[PDB]
DNA sequence: CTATGTAAACAAC
DNA sequence: GTTGTTTACATAG
């Protein structure tokens, strides 16, 4: 394993969050979330803040990769969309 | 040198 | 306390 939670990136991750998304968009806590539900090593996780290590990589993830692309939430009280491409 | 993970400064909310 | 962007640095390859 390359990282403790398997061989993924978090680019991969991320990727797999948002395509499992019926409408291909999920908001930075449907991120967190997808990952406390899916990925066995986070599941123990979700209790954390934001400065937890792997949300900060997370965030930091999406906004340096081009690939992901951050879309107007018309919801008041909650973030940005996030797509893929 | 690049990809990647980790940490943190900092703005804005 | 979160969301988001950014620099900085470490290491594997
Ligand atoms: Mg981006
Ligand atoms: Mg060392």
């Amino acid at each position: 394993r390359r990282n403790a939670w398997g061989n993924q990136s978090y680019a991969e991750l991320i990727s797999q969050a948002i395509e499992s998304a019926p409408e291909k968009r999920l908001t930075l806590a449907q991120i967190y979330e997808w990952m406390v539900r899916t990925v066995p090593y986070f599941k123990d996780k979700g209790d954390s803040n934001s400065s937890a290590g792997w949300k900060n990589s997370i965030r930091h993830n999406l906004s340096l990769h081009s690939k992901f692309i951050k879309v107007h939430n018309e919801a008041t009280g909650k973030s940005s969309w996030w797509m893929l491409n």
